[PDB]
């Protein structure tokens, strides 16, 4: 199961029924959980965690030093990730805690990049070629299309649909769809809240966004839309407004 | 001409003067062509054909499965084919066959992804970083160039010119030229039909151009267009229009 | 401190505390300057030259051949480079010289592309997926942001700005910021010019600007501009808008 081309340097801990594949390189500091698969050539570095059933595909970093020129430290990713070819995720640095965070069930496809300091949610995707930049915060179920980049710093919340073939500089509000360069919010992401939500909750969602979006003070209609609120998912929208740190970027 | 580094598995079947350098990987089911050279690192995959005088380069990888969520299979690249350093060509799915399939004569820059149950024709040319996602088709002599997407299902003609830096949604007809996000038919692909036909074959196809796009109903215009008509690249236009499943994008 | 699985071919020079990480690659003809580190299966070819102090990161390829159909060679790269995960720098070509050129103090970031036969000078920063075409030049100190690329044959002179997610095909004058698609001079590079000069070449520089570019002939404007000139900043602006082969994009 473990190829003897493989590079497991002495310190490393692997779980039950791990597959590390020829050419493949795992750290001395480095915690690979069980039934996980290292294909040929991957690389995880540092201080570093994978998480059970995850599949780490040719030739993808995970652990490698910040991108940055002023320079315990790694990456923690998740339970059931895949991460394909080429991907680079960098661990943190102390201007945050030296860790990169990744949730459960993320789907990293080919040359994604995750810079340090980010902090990831569950049941995140990212298509080809995403690039996060520094201490950027992605919401579970958020989708980031292919060859978009994000801003250091910005925050997505949950279930967000960030499109491709865009560029994203401010934060984005839960459940609302964002597209181009700079990237404004357009609507809700529809498609991804009526694969998790009652049509109900989903009628309350397309309100909520009227009643926040339509015209006047995001943060006013915000407060307003608190008001005796029902919907958890309202809620959150609304305090992501209140609590924004880049402020939201609107289409008009 | 094999390096002992190499790992070809038992089955592999690998034609006259092949060259496999170190550290490449060849699996059971590949098939390997006359006169091929598989550089450093670089892994055919599954129940993948490379066919003749093909040049695989650092780490390029063909054969992998499909990036899906939910999920015999392989890829077939013809003849000639040129596949630069980190290239990801997937494998096929049970919605096609299972094979993701490339003519001959192709060259794939760096970081170009051809998608499961992609379809390419001959003479193709990918710029670096350009992106078919699943079910793509290209024509015979199309360029793509870098940076840019191609959405799922879409149909590219033969002969066309999509520019680097766009995104594509639509299906373009043959011999002609796309560019923007969303990307829409500006003009024929003058410098590639200029390569290939005599200025007489090219007037015809401006005119074709003026008469399908300038005004008017694009499938009425292409049935009239088709009244005995002399040229079969016009044709191929026509019928393209008239058999078209996601529509054509046009600029104004 | 060389991995046994180090493929160094016999002609290799290597300087003193080098180290080459394991399935690395060194060319017959490759010479890795003192204190170097080539991380795993990285690839130095060709008859290429890595100055002191400087890092390649894993799987990074530099002096592969130029991808071009049509085809003593190789890439020159200064002391103190620092060339990110999955890079792909190109040797040159008959067409100039053979050589692909790099000054001191680069940091190019992952998937980077430099094609055949560019000049780049010193300190210049490449982000993510960044790519040059043939024969492109870059100025001391130039910055060119994530996911653009610029046209062959294009000159940006010293301490530009190419923004992220642009796309550029005409040369850009000293010092300026450049961004869109097609990209074009939106201002000066503040940022840059803040780092390095004082508040009073920053005012020249403003004004050399305004100069320049608010109204008229460029040409006729950088000529006036030298008259009595006492910044030699200002005179690099000048005579590039002077000597410019590809043209200035201006923005209104
Ligand atoms: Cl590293
Ligand atoms: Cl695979
Ligand atoms: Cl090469």
């Amino acid at each position: 199961k473990i190829h003897p081309s493989a590079v497991i340097e002495e310190g490393a801990q692997l779980g039950d029924d791990v597959v590390i594949e020829a050419y493949a390189y795992v750290s001395k500091d480095a915690k690979i959980g069980n039934n996980v698969v290292i294909k040929q050539g991957a690389r995880i570095l540092s201080d570093t965690t994978i998480g059970d059933h995850s599949r780490v595909f040719s030739y993808a970093i995970v652990g490698d030093i910040p991108q940055d020129i002023s320079y315990k430290s790694g990456v923690v990713i998740g339970k059931n990730a895949t991460i394909r070819e080429f991907a680079t995720i960098n661990s943190g640095t102390a201007k945050g805690d030296g860790f990169t965070r990744i949730g459960d069930n993320a789907f990293i496809m080919a040359y994604c990049h995750i810079a340090h300091d980010c902090l990831l949610g569950n049941n995140i995707i990212l298509a080809n070629n995403a690039t996060l930049a520094g201490h950027v915060e992605l919401g579970d179920f958020t989708v980031v299309g292919g060859l978009t980049p994000i801003h250091q710093f910005v925050k997505v919340g949950e279930g967000c649909m960030i499109a491709g073939a865009s560029a994203l500089s401010q934060d984005i509000v839960p459940f609302c769809l964002a597209e181009g360069n700079r990237a404004s919010i357009r609507s809700l992401n529809l498609v991804g809240i009526r694969r998790r939500f009652d049509k109900d909750e989903v009628d309350r969602l397309s309100r909520a966004f009227k009643t926040l979006f339509r015209q006047g003070d995001l943060k006013e209609n915000a407060k307003n839309l608190l008001e005796n609120q029902e919907s958890e998912n309202v809620k959150k929208m609304c305090h992501f407004i209140l609590e924004t740190k880049r402020g939201i970027p609107v289409y008009r």
